[PDB]
């Protein structure tokens, strides 16, 4: 009888400072799209949502239905919340502008579906975003989508799995919120989370062995054989950054995207996938490196950027540094 | 306006055979469980029913919160069926045999949830059953499930993933129901599937790599270098053997989880876990095997017991067993 | 963890006397419809079902959008059963014959939508149905529907009021079922019903009182001024029969749709309204009456046939019978 | 996928305004409250929340459960909108000061749960509620609670019906959105809602014609038999304010609860009864009156203070006045 919901979370954090709260609003409107893109996930098959959209994003993926509708969903209320001015979506060419009359402070970058391979084969899927706020006072614009992680207010994902589920990262911390089917509200449930200094989980797609580095194979290859004759590491890897990532939150361990020999930047975009996930990842006590330096730290040059990305507990993805170090 | 539900699909199916038809009651009963384990599972976090249950099972797994409610849940409904009389789980120690005003025919093997490390992060988890016709008129006991696969007359598995989905395989195919959370029905969306000759998808835990035999360490070499220059297979192991399993059905390809130095009779549990896909996979087109022997051809000694399992696509799964002979 | 669904009760009853079992699919089948019609009209505004749907029954009513949808659905499940073999429809000209290959033994008539006034303003409305087993072996035709109700071998209404419930009758008593929107199943809530024998509130349309007829009008003043300083019945009248018979059965008292001077047989229809609400109320130890004759008893002559009705606690109903009875 | 949610709606209002939005807040958190409770009611049966609370509210009225866990739900969900000051609820004997830290401009009055009779015959039942602003800087109290239903900012309620509906009404207009149970979301449906000029239908309990004053007595009459030989309205009396009221509201009509020889001031509750109704009615082109004063002009004196209403259609609401005129 008294509700914990997401909002009242938000507002409670954002009392002290007293903004205008268009923040409060920002997230309520991007919980609306989030509880109806759960719905739809929870029914393509019947809903015949499944196949393709018959088009390619700039990233070159075969646009997929779910992506349209979860796209324009997202950008229907990012649009109606009156906060946001700026809008990057992996589904759009160019960064989105907000109509004058319904201009926010707010940059929103999103990942409208996340876990595309694994729609059809009900596999967790999601939603990622990062919002900044609008550090200037130039005219609106794509420049304005072009900032480092760093400057990340709040980011975190939609994650539409065995329950759906709603991460939120702040200045101050992460926070996780289910998704309650009876009355759609994101309920609070797990406060304050801080990822394990280290885990005993590796993630990362091995199809890719022959195209790895020698740092990569070497972790591996020591996360297979360790040199301290300790338990080796269990491995998983579901196919949806969203849920691989996630898990990496609660469970400890590590989530790799690297690098290898066709992919300078690796398969990820630095926007709306790596950055959110960095952001959250540090706001638990974690890291997230390309190999070579901090994903938050790199000042995009194109919205739709590709980055490698290396993430989870501290001293797992210290120990693969070292790695890197040791080969350059 | 014309629902096709599974009741309305089995019915539809078990007509021309004109039976007690106490089958679609077994199946209805069924689906009133899987309903209440898919809600239950969508709050969990919510309900507060994550963590352990206090107690270790037979296979010396450590008994989770939702194994107890699934488990009773499944029980209850498949007593109150007045269509079984021996029923084997995989969190009960011996055979629960049915009170003789409720008992039916039916013999039913179960994991009443499957994927147990994905419970907490919201990875897929789901419901394996495999169902059996006592092949005697001896007094009902817990030798009438020690049958092997081949025997059995239907099995599936409730799949709660981003949707929640009901896959059920009898003597004359495979068919896709997936629950309509508005009206609480198992609509058809998938019809006689049917797994592709030949994916492009291995799964399997490589943390095991050093307990691997000669056998499975040559075929992943193989899937990622590929002796006539092909592509080399993705990969994906969500860690729910339901979760990976059903991909296998609709994507094609491989899953894995054979013996290790550690483990004779790998890991999986034959009667629950093993056989209904054994048989699902085979109704498919596809093949299931421990390496040296047709998984459904296995007679249990033990309602317990393991066995290796490899599984998919009929010639992924022959050339692995093409190496596991050329090893022997 | 051990649900009493609608169908383990039904069972759990027709289990002594171990007939075919087409009637717990007949229910089944009937509560499918049933859950469709409850989920349609819980967002008949948004879906766009308000309005007419252009067309006019032989009963002379307005056909509405939710008439047609909740008419099929019902007529499509009902077939589906392999259950029914004649189906009489409020909305249908003439008895519905079910083809051969799908033919039960069971004749139903039914009100697919209860209560049309009610629709647009969320007012409870339901469906009302009655089912006759055939008793004869000649060719299924509409003659089989033209039973009087003492005939019915089951009988009752799902009500969508503040919550979908369903309230069956049969030989040995009336049962409510709740639908729990989580699972969508109908939970037993009553077991048992058994109306008062005397309540204190009546319900009729008074907007009739012109054309009332004496026993009629003493009745009211009677309950508007009671001969023995008693107080004064409380007065009720949702619109929805379906809604006030329940409310009847729950609350005790009386309902009344009685024949005017423009109206000989009343309003209401014998088939598919007065029979089953007269069933249900009889097996509450109720009693429903024309004004000089027990409504079961009325042999049928056309299948949307009109007969006042007057139900409800059995001394209410009577003291209006014995009025009936001085003014003849 | 451009969902029209109450949430944009009233934002899209308030948004020439330019307030401090604390009222969207006090919406938002309305909502959340109102939907536990649909979700509460919607399952009451099951959930056991049926029967009696075991007290005795200052208007003498038998505190029921739901009374309670409404009660609750909107008393904590309004104090965590950080949007009131002052609240009213017909179960709390006194006024309830917001504590400091999260005092707003507001001052809400409401009924937790009208309709108290239709609990438990699922006949719908709903929550009324009042909003106005803190005329004054005083240290908040009761007396802010006092104010005459010209003061109210907005107004409404929420209709537990066959479908769950929030009516909000507010300076400019009177609106309709229905909970879309899919994604817990009001939805728009029915835009700027007008009362016609006269409708065809009177509501009132007839049961109390003994206590009936010579005006209301009259006016009945002239209902059933017209003086100008047009045909006589129809009757229409559901038992919970907010049924009647709604269904008064979309089809026109008059609606009545005056006072007798037994009640001076009628039954209803000024505070969170009739001004919100009486408002509500209003902005739609409608008349709420006493008999002899309009509704919204009555200066409170309690805030358990009763007021006898007769509301609805222009026309027919001032039919009656003009009786109460000749009979003064
Ligand atoms: O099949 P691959 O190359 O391992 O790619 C998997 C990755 O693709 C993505 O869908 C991004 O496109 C991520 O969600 C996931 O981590
Ligand atoms: O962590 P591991 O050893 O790969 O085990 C994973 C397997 O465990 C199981 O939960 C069985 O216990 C399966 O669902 C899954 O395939
Ligand atoms: O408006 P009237 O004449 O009172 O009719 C009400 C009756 O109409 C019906 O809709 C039947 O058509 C019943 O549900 C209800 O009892
Ligand atoms: O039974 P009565 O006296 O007609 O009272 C009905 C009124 O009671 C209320 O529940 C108020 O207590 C209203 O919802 C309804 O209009
Ligand atoms: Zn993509
Ligand atoms: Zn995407
Ligand atoms: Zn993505
Ligand atoms: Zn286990
Ligand atoms: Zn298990
Ligand atoms: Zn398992
Ligand atoms: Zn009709
Ligand atoms: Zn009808
Ligand atoms: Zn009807
Ligand atoms: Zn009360
Ligand atoms: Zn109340
Ligand atoms: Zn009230």
């Amino acid at each position: 009888t008294n509700i914990v919901t997401l909002t009242r979370f938000v507002m409670e954090e954002g009392r002290k400072a007293r903004g205008t709260g268009e923040m409060t609003q920002l997230l309520n409107s991007l919980c609306t799209a989030v509880k109806a893109i759960s719905t739809a996930v929870r029914k393509a098959g019947i809903a015949h949502l499944w196949g393709i959209a018959g088009s390619t994003n700039v990233t070159g993926d075969q646009v997929k239905k779910l992506d349209v509708l979860s796209n324009d969903l997202v950008i229907n209320v990012l649009k109606s919340s009156f906060a946001t001015c700026v809008l990057v979506s992996e589904e759009d060419k160019n960064a989105i502008i907000v109509e004058p009359e319904k201009r926010g402070k707010y940059v929103v970058c999103f990942d409208p579906l996340d876990g595309s391979s694994n729609i059809d084969c009900l596999v967790s899927i999601g939603t990622i975003f990062g919002i900044y706020r609008k550090n200037s006072t130039d005219e609106p614009s794509e420049k304005d989508a072009l900032q480092p992680g760093r400057n990340l207010v709040a980011a975190g994902y939609a994650l539409y799995g065995s329950a759906t589920m709603l991460v939120l990262a702040m200045v101050n911390g992460v926070n996780c919120f289910m998704l309650d089917p009876a009355i759609g509200e994101f309920i609070l449930v797990d406060r304050d989370v801080k990822i394990k200094k280290k885990g005993s989980i590796y993630s990362i797609n091995e199809g890719y062995a022959k195209e790895f580095d020698p740092a990569i194979t070497e972790y591996i290859q020591r996360k297979k054989f360790p040199p301290d004759n300790s338990a080796p590491y269990g491995a998983r890897y579901v196919g949806s950054m969203v849920a691989d990532v996630h898990r990496t939150l609660v469970y400890g361990g590590i989530f790799m995207y690297p690098a290898n020999k066709k992919s300078p930047k690796g398969k990820l975009r630095l926007l709306y996938e790596c950055n959110p996930m960095a952001y959250v990842m540090e706001k638990a006590g974690g890291l997230a490196t390309t190999g070579k330096e901090a994903v938050l730290d790199i000042v995009p040059t194109d919205i739709h950027q590709r980055a490698p990305i290396i993430l989870g507990s501290p001293e797992d993805v210290t120990e693969l540094l070292e790695i890197y170090q040791k080969h350059a």
